[PDB]
């Protein structure tokens, strides 16, 4: 972890939760949606779509009270498209009162750059060089 | 399409949107991760929890007023793993009258399965017997 | 029960609850009311607007974690109304792992076919024939 | 309209809409469910669970910005079930700032008191004096 | 408490829960907006937007049941601002089956008077008048 | 503003307005009540409970799609009580494609140190050492 600040950083809220008790996976999935898009955008600042997720790895539960942080790395720039890997944390504190950050979901999310209509957008070559593509 | 009826089918509202104006692709992959939960206890009937997703793809943009439909298809079983392919469908009517069906979304989504406290639980060889594994 | 697949199929979630802990009355209603005009748009495709409920029955308390299947069959149809009984079943697994098929709760809805404005719309004799009227 | 002041007063909000963009009339139902518990209540302290619905009707669309109010008059009370009226009225301002008043959606719901953990519990007969029964 | 009837009445459901177990702060803080809004536009019937939050306080937890009577009384007018002292009271019924009436948060809001555009609209000296000032 | 990272970081989402179409105040106010938690926690590890907030204000509207930051910086700390003025930025981006950031709203929010059954907590000395007090 080095990969800037957090994109996303919300509280779980108790409505958020699965009929288990734990913190919905789709939900996690909203805030990995939303925090890769956010990333994306700096290299297309108007829209972006989201195309395809690979490697998803919900590695540890979520619990109600958590804030989580939702981490950015712009993996990969196509000629319309965006790869991020969204890492996500969990921050939580124990009974004794201890706080413990636990990586707790991970994935891979693709995105199109796109007119505000819906059109495919060409990333323009400079917001590649000042990312390092 | 052919593998059974849907596991999950609702419809899409006003309120499930995106900065767009499209369906928040994020509502979606919790309609998934449902509808692959639902299939996956089949083979594990008290509880399973999420553990991955792989392959989804989001193929066409989804809109107020769809109808959507999660198809399932268990893909694999191993000792306490369950992986299961989701088929999302969205029904629609254009201007004209007419009714349209759109492959709207897909996932390749992995359950594991656990007792209702969330210990790893082997699944049962008759219910493997019985879903043709 | 044989009206059919269902044309709604939804899990309840924490989020739907009332103050006693089961699942809010108001959430199930909501489900009726959209199950029922899927059903009510076969004979009016681009819009119904829902004009009255009766006979509404909470058989059986829902809880979280119930798969809420609501189905639906066209009792009645005029010039321009649509008449549906809805018939909801939760889905359940008890404590030892049964799954139960529980007849919750019922309804009869009353659509009036209309135009996309919401003006009026007299029901083609074509569908009315398909539909068994 | 004279039944008391609302059990009730909401704004309705633009992610309470359906598909159409009117009020959704799930959400209205909630409001009339709960109003009438409001009212049940008075009868029953403790608990009221809903058992039925009847005499539901939508006599007009309501919209986004309407405050809702919802009127209440117990209309018969036996030795555990409660009948409620309910009458929905929207509140609206017109373009030329004209504030209309739209007797907007109407129900008879029939709810049982019960004890905090759901047994029938006997209406007492001082509540139902006081109460014009 | 004597400023009229109540602007809004709803009840705390479960939903609106913080990560503690009591009713979140800001669903309360949502519905005296809400209220503050209504007591307002008496004095300017098309819109208002809301422009400060001054002297608010948590006098008590809210908890899931709670019916919460949101009341106003309009301070203060000026040539576009109006400001409205809203207090909060928690309708809430104990073990024993007694009913507390609990007067639980306070605030004082500020709203500008403007064309359902969002440009200042001088408050009408008639309404002025009618209200007091 | 460099009163350090975001405290909070979501994005202002269609179902967040009020029927005017700009996002909702108390959507915001609930955001400025959890980002001056977090805060506020830091001195108070286990549990804050929001006691008052004053000099509220909402210098510029919020529109659909902006992705809002909630800075916070604890201002005062007495005994048991934490006072934490939040600044809220939005992020917007304009048609020809250019990025602003607004300052949007302000608060000064209070709240009191409690154990995680909501006794009164006195401060640690060593926590209000560490952050200047
Ligand atoms: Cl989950
Ligand atoms: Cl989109
Ligand atoms: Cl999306
Ligand atoms: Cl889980
Ligand atoms: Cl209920
Ligand atoms: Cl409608
Ligand atoms: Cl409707
Ligand atoms: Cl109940
Ligand atoms: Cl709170
Ligand atoms: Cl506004
Ligand atoms: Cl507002
Ligand atoms: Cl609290």
């Amino acid at each position: 972890r080095d990969m800037g600040e957090p994109k996303l950083k919300i509280v779980a809220m108790p409505s958020d939760t699965n009929p288990a008790g734990n913190i919905f996976g789709g939900w996690i999935l909203s805030q990995i949606d939303l925090a890769g898009a956010i990333a994306a955008r700096e290299l297309s600042p108007e829209r972006v779509v989201t195309i395809s997720m690979d490697k998803v790895v919900f590695k540890e539960p979520v619990f109600i009270g958590d804030i989580i942080s939702c981490y950015s790395k712009v993996v990969n720039v196509g000629n319309t498209s965006i790869s991020v890997e969204v890492e996500v944390t969990a921050q939580r504190v124990d009974s004794q009162g201890c706080t413990s950050c636990i990586n707790v979901t991970s994935a891979l999310v693709t995105y199109v750059s796109v007119t505000r209509d819906g059109k495919k957008n060409p990333i323009s070559e400079e917001l590649k060089r000042i990312h390092g593509f």
